């Protein structure tokens, strides 16, 4: 949740409130009761922002099958060089069920999103 003009980065500030999702990359950080890995331009991560990770669960995907950022014990998401950031005057309405409606939709405050009928 980044709150207007405020410092996304020591070089740029914010204009707008809403949040502001990151775009590429270029490290994260892992937590073990710690190492740390590194993207390159042809791989993406596949697991969430601050989700634990599990003993062999595939985390940071790319085009070669080989040399994969792989599970390992008990982790954390800590992404750290984002390409950029733009940010979106949206709200946030996490959800761990399933998605009902579809990207590409508007909706008005009341009607379900998600979840059955939480979200």
């Amino acid at each position: 949740e980044v709150v207007k003009g405020q410092e996304l980065a020591p070089g740029v500030v914010s204009r707008l409130d809403g949040v502001a999702l990151y775009r590429f990359p270029r490290r994260v950080r892992v937590e073990y009761v710690p190492k740390d890995y590194r993207v390159q331009p042809h791989m993406n991560v596949v697991v969430p922002e601050g989700a634990r990770v599990e003993a062999g669960d595939k985390i940071v995907a790319a085009i070669d099958p080989e040399e994969e950022v792989i599970a390992e014990a008990e982790g954390v998401v800590h992404l750290h060089e984002p390409a950029s950031i733009l940010v979106v005057k949206a709200r946030v309405y996490p959800f761990e069920d399933d998605v009902e409606v579809s990207t590409g939709d508007r909706v008005a405050p009341g009607d379900v999103l998600a979840d059955g009928g939480k979200v």
